[PDB]
């Protein structure tokens, strides 16, 4: 994870060449309807338009500075669009941290147009150096790179199927298996017969069906139910960030440039934290970090998410932590409030407000109550 910086410098060099010298990508939207209004303006644009310098305005607002309005628009919109409320994404029943495409998104008939729009926004976020709070699986990113799903990819995705397919490959399954190139799935209460290739009444045999069976099955199973959604998303993304520019990246590296690091370094966090109304040596600050040191990786992910809106950190580390309009370091603000109160976050400012709790144990417990659930 060391030449990734150099890959990313090459990419952002080549993309700045992509930006036209003249013209702007103008957007004007209300804060209250940022998703729908951005959607309408952005989908009127040609891919060329999306590479232009951003010139953004919130309806009814003058705005301090264009650069700052633009960061804020990108931050807020990329935050909303990933919200299950809009119907495009959901968290896995299998894991409420993994983001996935909503397979029922078609209840909105224009759904594919919204997937295309989100793709474009993700592309513009990479183009302008912004990290989205992106919870997608690694095979999702490899699909974005134009790479085939592998049997290894099934370990997380479908762990029983993984075992089944590994067994098929590693053993002479002649006779026992008795399957064809037609796979069955229950969709919406109904059993669907899906042929993996023309005439899928070819029985699976050793005799070199089987390797092709597994490769077709695996690529079918990953995007199963979400093929059209994914395709539109990928198309929006690559209108902004052409696939040829990404040819030296693998899925792990793409994930890192899109949403940052999921491994939280507590030393980097500590060293890049600002203090308000509490000093480096005070109890509340000592106790906060003691709790963080005890917190496991899920608890740290929940804390980071609580305070900042995301559970991941910029590649550049905590010194690059993002507020709504530009860099804002993680901040602990000690407040004059009742000590029965929980910590309160302001995610726009990566700030946590902490009452003057009377012991570590009290701080520890109130902090856990705030971040679990
Ligand atoms: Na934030």
């Amino acid at each position: 994870k060391r030449d990734l910086v150099q890959k990313l410098k090459i990419l952002r060099q080549e993309l700045s060449q992509q930006q036209p010298q003249a013209g702007h990508c103008r957007i004007e939207v209300s804060r209250e309807e940022i998703f729908e209004e951005s959607y309408r303006q952005v989908m009127k644009m040609r891919p060329k338009d999306l590479w232009k310098r951003l010139m953004i305005k919130f309806r009814g607002e003058e705005g301090l500075d264009y650069g700052g309005v633009a960061r804020e628009w990108l931050y807020l919109l990329s935050h909303e669009m990933l919200n299950p409320y809009y119907g495009l994404f959901q968290y896995s029943r299998d894991d409420i941290y993994t983001l996935q495409i909503n397979p029922d998104s078609a209840v909105n008939p224009e759904h594919l147009s919204y997937f295309h729009f989100v793709g474009r926004i993700m592309g513009m976020a990479v183009f302008h150096g912004h990290y989205i709070d992106g919870g997608f699986t690694l095979p999702f990113y490899k699909q974005l790179l134009g790479k085939s799903i592998t049997l290894d990819d099934m370990e997380l995705v479908d762990p029983d199927l993984h075992n089944s397919l590994v067994w098929i490959l590693e053993n002479d399954i002649t006779g026992v298996l008795d399957h064809t190139f037609c796979v069955e799935h229950n969709a919406y209460g109904e059993i669907i017969q899906h042929e993996l290739k023309p005439n899928g009444k070819s029985i699976p045999v050793n005799e070199e069906n089987k390797k092709e069976y597994v490769r077709l099955y695996v690529n079918w199973r990953f995007l199963r139910g979400i093929e059209a959604q994914f395709l539109a998303l990928q198309k929006g993304f690559n209108e902004v960030i052409p696939q040829h520019l990404l040819k030296t990246f693998d899925e792990k590296e793409l994930e890192l440039i899109i949403c940052g690091l999921g491994k939280i370094d507590v030393n980097d966090w500590k060293v890049n934290t600002r203090l308000k109304h509490c000093t480096p040596d005070s109890n509340i600050v000592k106790w906060f970090w003691k709790a963080v040191e005890f917190f496991d990786e899920e608890r740290r992910a929940r804390l980071l998410q609580f305070v900042t809106g995301s559970s991941r950190v910029p590649l550049q580390g905590f010194k690059a932590l993002q507020g709504a309009a530009g860099p804002r370091l993680f901040t602990i603000h000690q407040i004059d409030a009742c000590t029965n109160n929980l910590p309160k976050a302001h995610t726009c400012f990566n700030r946590i407000d902490i009452p003057p709790y009377e012991s570590y144990e009290k701080l520890y417990e109130k902090l856990l109550t705030a971040i679990e659930e």
